[PDB]
């Protein structure tokens, strides 16, 4: 503890992480069963211009990098924008059902040490078929109430899963206020509609300005590149057993 | 050690824990091969209003988020009453054998240190018809059985002891608290709140607690819906990790 | 880890401390020199209402228990007001050089928890007579300093700051946290709720507080009576010590 | 705490291995599914008359030792030239999958500690294919990737890259490292020595050492009969060890 | 292990450091006998337009802030010129010798792993005048030695050399990283300008940094003045922190 | 500080070259062939060495062996008198899956008694043999040269597995000197013979002086003693799966 | 798992016994008189030996030695070529207070190295000296004979104090053998005869063939240098008080 | 956690050293005011030829060697008779105050792993007195003193007992073993060879171990000429350390 000491790390000899934030809500986005949960995450940090601050190191992140669209980066990455009120957490591989817990905790430590008032979860829950679509939500009463009011419903499900459930879990137990929108997703063509949905939810709930022009396309494009890897991901897994 | 003490923390940076309980009787319901259990805790939770108290994280609880009927929480929880004298430790999502002892020791290391009196283990073991004259069974040493007999509750009939109730108890055999078990013959597939009035009558009859049981064949019959309702879909969604 | 988590605790295991409190201003007072700074501390948690909020326990605090007026506490201690913007930290009995560096490194790790914006130190040094005119001074940063000169608030003169004062402040230079003080001339012999008077007006002028200062210069008075008591009894103690 | 501390060795007693490197580009080549990773960094060891500097000592390296050509080496090393500015890593059998990230990390450990200025993984996507127009493709950030454009070099066409590299890159990322990789199609049963021979090309080119290439065809045909001879042995190997 | 990595502090969580340094050249200045090392270390600091890039945490460091001049800061300070090339290492205040060797231990960790590659220590012997012809004095290896003398840089006279400076010199040695003090017959009663300069001119003759001189004597008079207030304080201090 | 007995000098003070002067380190290792162990043995018992150690470890089949009603730990280490030669056997095959730790924890024993030379003797499998049996070496440039005059030379392989390979592996990472003799045994019946080679081999490039009257008559007794307990050693594993 | 650099083995592994064949241990330390580390000096310097080590501890003066313009660390080890003799010394003396601790770090080394033989080297402060110069023994009984043929027999003394006090102590808890030769020397005045008389005990006990024409020359220029050192070291600790 | 595994070291690697003892009696002599305790002890230790078994090893013996009548040892010796029976420590220079402590945990921890059944501290009281009726004084517990009441010892008059001997004895209250002293007076300057026959009288009569002490008066004057030159060299020693 007699130590040299680095300006800039300052926030890290000490733990003093929260105190370069404002009191921020987070958004998420990780790669599950559909893919508008990394869409929403990537749409956003791209229109808010947003930048990297933190990276997550794990072993059980898949030790991948991506390289689609021709840009090298690291599965898991936090950003921010310039106000650091709004962070964006994303993660472009899946997280074996096996290690939710660990990268949960490992997430948020970071993301409660940072001062953090609000988690958001954003994902799509797999679906057929409307055209008026609808957001739902999972939160705590109190939380719920304010959302039905803006028209969004709680979500009908028993359990929840996932990164999703990890986090919220490890919110109910840290008393941060952590929530989850999901609206249906159409799995096999690209479904800009949904990533709509969210951000609209999003910019009302929370009052971002999310410009939403000329999303359909960027959400296109992304998605080609999030599907690409769905299966090369897919694949290399299994080739993995020799 | 030279810290800085917040209130409410004392117990915590003291381990110094028993001394905001009265020696408490914890009642335990996890989610195995029948649902009485929990159903048991949740009434009596619902029914004498207790308050929460505490979580039990773990990596060995399925990190999964419960939000049947729309209120969420976290599937592992402790209550209390407000004289601090009952507890029910409670778990929504079923606990896989593998991790059973560090489940059991984890738990019984925050009741030891609460001051715990005796731990109750509630459960119902899958039965067939079952009889219209329906016991309670006890898992007990023996002063302890001696007086059950003494109430028409008489020594259960098993060799082993197995789930969440195996662990807990091996962990009271080597602490030495006094832990035991109450069974009660429950009908695995259709819904069955004689078997949760059975245990709770077993309860008001041995620790002289005063659980209303007015409505509570209509209440259970609400909580069944619900716990069913996670169990089925946490089995899908474990089938899904399957193939 | 594989914990199990009571209530009130939370930002205690998970060092989730910050999140119970709105982002305050610590202001702080220890018995040095003069007793100006305890004064201050005590006057201010007395008319604002503040609530205790924590101790700092280590073994380099004299320990011994206070008990000027027949009401027994510990001699370091935390208080919030109720919006949990203001605290502050105060210390009763003199803390021994030796150990101002283990002592700020303490204090300063809870209150970097915490997420405290700025540290004021408060305190008085020795004078003579003094003006009727009675300045207060600052050591602070340049920004700060700009900023106090445009309120009549200079500039302390001494090359360098000792005390639990100087170990704050290195503290924060080093954690980046604001961090100053406020000096006052302050007669060291004769009670003198002027220089108070004059702490409190420069933190109202510079933090927009408002405290009451109606029948300070009585209140301050009594504490004096006090403060002196054990600060008499103390050097007592320590002089027994010694032969 | 107060040691004895013998010559050569304050590198290790003192973690101050950057003192004695210039600064180095790194090369790795890695068995894996295809072998020109591996003839790529033999060739450039052999040629440029390179000395080895160290080993990669762990649980995850196959315990196994080569001897091919009868001449007796650990499977994992590295060299250097005499200036220290180039490094050549290799491993001439390969790692699990399952270790990618521990023995990456151990490798980019002694990377960082060294004060590598940047990592180039060399190696060959496969197939039979094999046009002429056998380019050379980068995967790298994205300045590093306008210059080997320009170059004549462009990016690889991979959403995601996985083996060793994938972790190589992810360390060097996540450290602020230079790290990139070079990729050729490469015929994965016939030998192909133009595969190593257009890495060679493309490592001439952008970091100008300058690698004699001449009967390089047949230098590495020798090297991949003694590589291939390897793989062979250790395929054997491991479908032995299914009991 | 599995932790998560902030974009700032990657040379932190990683050990990283060398990296963003190349290869410095490092001047230390100690609040010594005189004033004539923390003057020069001052005076380059200011010079050379470094900025500020570490303090030394310590608890044998007086924990005392200084604030000669109005200009809060941590008596022990480090700086980087902007190529990353010179580092200058200031220490305001004495350091208790019985601290020498934990204080040269840390600061050597450091700058063994900045990658350092000569360590200067500035420092004067007391003198009262000094007939104009001022000498300069090495403590450095008979290689150096050598080359200083062709410099007219003679041999210090003393059989051990004791402070900071010997600490620093043991460091040095056993790290194999090249230590070398230069000393200035310096005036102890009145201001000596005079034996700043000299070292300065030994440093730019050792070392071509090209430090510059201009209004040198100006700006180390009005330092001195600082100093010495420092001084005076600091032994007032040290007086009364007896009692 | 701490009360320190007599006799464990060498261990308070890990102190345990003292002992020892300068040994060549002979192994035998349950494997393919038995002729590694089998060697093993029979010098242990024509130099009437003294057991001296044993490796202990989670990674040793936790069996005890009884053949020919003599108990004892698997993994044993003996010495002659002079403590110039050390002799490590071990009679229970290692599962490859602990090659590494196993040859880690044996080669700091080693490297910790001042050893000089490893020398790992192994049988290969064979359907044979020459009528004049070759034995071969695996060493290094200078080593195999050495041998080359001795009528000795290379083995021919890729890589070399087994206890073997790590053993080596690790006699190159500590810069001591490793090696092994290599001769063609037959698979199907006892081949004392392969004993015999070995031996003189290791007589030869070490001018130890092991007897060999009453080789064939021992080493036969004791391949009846292996195959007894490699056969009920397969029968064990093949059980454990339930 | 932890790469690897080459010249290190012996420091990872801690395989430093492998590098020198056996040493004799030859010890100087500033104590009453100064022979002992002139004698160190002259051997390090009549059979041109290297250094070898250092010896780091908070409890050595932190002080670095400039006597004669070679600047040097004052705790440093030597030896020849053949890593058959090596040499300790020590320049400034050791305060009391860490004899112990200074000891049990140079025990522990020099018993790692595989050291055979330990001697300090000392001389007695005089009044005299005989015509025909003793050199007296501690040493233990078997030791103690051999001399007693040799010319040199027991020291007369009820404890042996300073850092041989402590090495000693340290040799017999280890088992390592470890004796000490003490000669008077002169108090007031440069006193060469004492270094000459350590070597031809050195010389003739364990055969090492250091010359002695050149002694008295270089001893006395290095007894000015010590005197230097020496006078400069109180000096230093009279003005700490402060 | 996986380890390799010497012969004769089980002892050690195991801490089994019970096994290699027959519950023996312990006898404990220790340089101090008095000669006679390690007197006593050596007479034992020679007249029952007993063997060195250990030794005790710490910073705070005295890190001196003894070599009075030239044999050579150390200072902190264990010795055993053969059948591991009667243990005698002894220590034959004299052990600080500040350290009694640490040096009487470190030999209760090495005696109780042996499974002593008894520690005897042998130790005389000083006096210029000395009456025949020397006697011999026990300090020991209740139903012990009763014994050598009946037995013509008895207590002590000692309101405290300091020394090593306060150490072993509340070492062994704590851990439930039998500890016990004998104390008798002894002529402070005059040798007092009557002190030592009191002593090894009063152990024959209580174990029943039989010493000689045929011509025990002539030995314990040659070991007293021995034990003195010591003491006078050791406080020599002593009082040069001022500086």
């Amino acid at each position: 503890m007699i130590m040299v000491n680095k300006k800039a790390s300052e926030s890290q000899v000490m733990e003093l992480e929260k105190r370069n934030y404002n009191n921020p809500v987070v958004l998420c986005g990780f790669a599950g069963s559909t893919p508008t949960g990394v869409l929403a995450a990537s749409y956003i940090v791209e229109t808010l211009g947003m930048h990297q601050v933190a990276h997550l190191i794990s072993q059980h992140i898949p030790p991948v990098a991506v390289f689609v669209g021709g840009k090298l980066r690291h599965p898991f990455r936090i950003y921010a924008n310039n106000s650091n009120t709004v962070l964006v957490a994303m993660c472009e591989v899946p997280i074996s059902s096996a290690h939710i817990y660990e990268i949960s905790n490992t997430l948020m430590n970071w993301i409660d040490q940072v001062g953090a008032s609000e988690i958001v979860i954003m994902e799509g829950s797999p679906a057929n078929g409307p055209e008026e679509r609808p957001v739902f939500a999972v939160a705590e009463k109190p939380k719920l109430d304010k959302f039905k009011k803006a028209g969004i419903q709680p979500a009908d499900s028993a359990i929840i899963a996932g990164m999703g459930g990890g986090i919220l879990n490890e919110c109910l137990v840290r008393k941060i206020t952590g929530l989850s929108f999901i609206t249906p997703t159409s799995v096999d063509i690209p479904d800009p509609g949904a990533v709509l949905s969210i951000i609209e939810a999003i910019n009302k709930a929370y009052n971002l300005k999310i410009k939403t022009d000329l999303l359909e396309e960027q959400v296109k494009a992304l998605d080609e590149q999030i599907k690409k890897i769905e299966e090369q991901y897919k694949e290399l897994q299994e080739k993995q057993k020799e």
